[PDB]
């Protein structure tokens, strides 16, 4: 997250960190005790058997007892286009079930087909890079963003910070976009670099896949 702020500890108990060898590489969302939701390109060209799904985290630099770690058991993709970044969504079933508590909770999804209009205020978040060679973020970052439809494809939900250069960046992929308490987006890609100030950030549209999601997580 470039130009954002530190989130309050465990403010978003659905927020997940995908890690390889102790290193965060993507975000994800706990959509059920044994299912998370992330971007298909976050698990593309990686060893999924080595991916660790870390729940209930806040500060990645400390070993926090609030954490619950899981592995990937099953992979679900529905037409992910790696060249055009279409349907950049993957549902990952975990090797177990999370214990629901103050720090680990299931998120709420919108209704199938619900589309957000221009101007809606949303909140992005992630452990991605902080910006200009600043490096990765240890504590969870969040960012107030505004939905925009111009310079955006219908197969994406796009957001833009008005008045200043800020947005998602490397390491934020797969992280959720929260609008009105619902997960409407999965961080997918940026244009013109991070915090370009010109090109909106692009999220995979969670609403377009709810029926598919529901069919898998019952
Ligand atoms: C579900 O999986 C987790 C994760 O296991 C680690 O991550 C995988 C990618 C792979 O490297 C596995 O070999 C690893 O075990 C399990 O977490 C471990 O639990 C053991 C015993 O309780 C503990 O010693 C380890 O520290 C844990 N590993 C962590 C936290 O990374 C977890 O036990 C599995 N749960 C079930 C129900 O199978
Ligand atoms: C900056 O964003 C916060 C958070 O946005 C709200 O909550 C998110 C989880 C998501 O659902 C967004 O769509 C929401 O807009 C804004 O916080 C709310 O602010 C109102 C007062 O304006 C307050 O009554 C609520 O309690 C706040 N909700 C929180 C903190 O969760 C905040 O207003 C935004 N600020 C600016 C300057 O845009
Ligand atoms: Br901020
Ligand atoms: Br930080």
């Amino acid at each position: 997250i470039v130009g954002g702020r530190r989130a309050r500890p465990h403010a978003w108990p659905f927020m997940v960190s995908l890690q390889l060898r102790g290193g965060h590489f993507c975000g994800a969302t706990l959509i059920a005790p044994n299912f998370v939701m992330s971007a298909a390109h976050c698990v593309a060209n990686v060893n999924v058997r080595a991916v660790r799904v870390v729940l209930g985290a806040h500060n990645l630099s400390r070993r926090e007892p609030t954490r619950q770690v899981f592995a990937v058991q099953r992979i679900f993709e529905n037409g992910y286009d790696p060249v055009n970044l279409l349907n950049d969504i993957v549902i990952l079933q975990l090797n177990g079930s999370a214990t629901i508590n103050a720090n680990v909770q299931v998120a709420q999804l919108p209704a199938q087909g619900r589309r957000l209009g221009n101007g809606v205020q949303c909140l992005a978040m992630g452990w991605g890079l902080l910006g200009r060679n600043r490096g990765i973020a240890s504590v969870l970052q969040e960012l107030n963003v505004t939905v925009v439809t111009s310079l955006c494809r219908r197969s994406n939900v796009c957001t833009l910070v008005r008045g200043r250069q800020a947005g998602v960046c490397f390491g934020d992929s797969g992280s959720p976009l929260v609008c009105n308490g619902l997960i409407h987006g999965i961080a997918s890609f940026v244009r013109g670099g991070c915090a370009s100030g010109l090109y909106p950030d692009a999220f995979a549209p969670v609403a377009q896949f709810v029926n598919w999601i529901d069919s898998i997580i019952q």
